[PDB]
């Protein structure tokens, strides 16, 4: 009969979770015998913590957890813990403690270092392809980077592996800007403006970020004052940006698997529900309690893989 099945999404228009949502809903539509009960968290934990107490209450099987503060899964974990329904955490990564805590926590997502170190091979590649880029031509990328949020898994190791990678590959690097826009579109705009108004405005060389929403914020502003030549780097390669790959406002950016991090937090959630054992009748391959899905870099010259077909 019909089990049922809680899903927090942090934020419903953050850009990547949104198609993260729609194909969780896809999946399901071939469950008949799941209901599934979707909440917009709103971006406050405070919202979603009364949302999970709402969601246990209702009876589901299983829950299917999108923090909004990764540092709060220990909290989730214990109110799960009571009712001993199982908790498949996904996109914001809980730590290692925390999920060995509980026998039936899981978490579905990436090896957020992977896409650090894609993108960095990226610049690293038109960097070079490009000397033009160079404005002071000192060899040294003048960049400035635009941040995720502080101390999401995925901000942290994009900002510090980009680099390293870069540097690692024997490109010297010199950071003249670097702030959170919190994977905002709207708020990146902003930011940029203000570096584009300011005393290094002519510096600029690269533009780094963390993600294709803050990527495509720069890219306007840049537009504004007529700075288009500037380079912009992002991740997600969600529809909107490939379109800027294809125009050549955006370098390069890096495929986060939206359909596969969809399926495979549906399948576990659902056989966990039915009490199957998380990776029963699938190939996913789950390591102490994890299940990765890889990155892989997009731009111009691979594009017509991933652009409309
Ligand atoms: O947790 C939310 C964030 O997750 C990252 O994986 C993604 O690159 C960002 O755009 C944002 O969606
Ligand atoms: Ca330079």
């Amino acid at each position: 009969a019909d089990t049922r099945i809680g899903v927090t999404i942090y934020k419903y228009d953050d850009n990547f979770m949104s198609v993260v949502r729609k194909a969780i809903e896809q999946d399901a539509k071939a469950a008949p015998d799941v209901q599934l009960l979707m909440n917009d968290s709103q971006n406050d934990q405070s919202k979603q913590n009364d949302q999970i107490d709402v969601l246990l209450a209702k009876g589901v099987k299983a829950l299917a957890i999108n923090l909004v503060d990764p540092a709060a899964a220990g909290t989730v974990i214990e109110k799960a813990r009571g009712q001993n329904v199982p908790v498949v955490f996904f996109n914001k990564e809980p730590s290692r403690k925390a999920l060995d805590s509980y026998d039936k926590a899981y978490y579905v997502g990436t090896d957020s270092k992977e896409s650090g170190i894609i993108q960095g091979d990226l610049i690293a590649k038109h960097w070079a392809a490009n000397q033009g880029w160079d404005l002071n031509k000192d060899g040294q990328i003048q960049f400035v980077l635009l941040k995720g949020e502080p101390g999401h898994p995925d901000a942290e190791a994009r900002t510090t592996y980009v680099i390293k990678e870069l540097n690692d590959k024997g490109i010297k690097t010199e950071q003249l800007q670097l702030d959170t826009a919190m994977w905002d579109t709207a708020q990146a705009k902003d930011k940029m403006d203000a570096w584009l108004s300011g005393p290094n405005a002519n510096k600029i060389e690269v533009v780094i970020a963390n993600n294709d929403a803050m990527a495509m914020g720069a890219v306007e502003a840049l537009k504004a004052h007529n700075k288009s030549s500037i380079p912009v780097f992002g991740v997600d390669a969600l529809p909107e940006a490939l379109a800027l790959v294809k125009s050549g406002a955006l370098a390069g950016t890096v495929l986060n698997d939206a359909n596969n991090q969809a399926k495979a937090t549906f399948d576990l959630a659902k056989n966990l529900a039915d009490g199957k054992g998380a990776a029963d009748g699938t190939n996913w391959k789950i390591d102490n309690k994890v299940v990765r899905v890889p990155y892989v870099g997009v731009d111009k010259d691979n594009l017509a893989e991933f652009s409309k077909k």
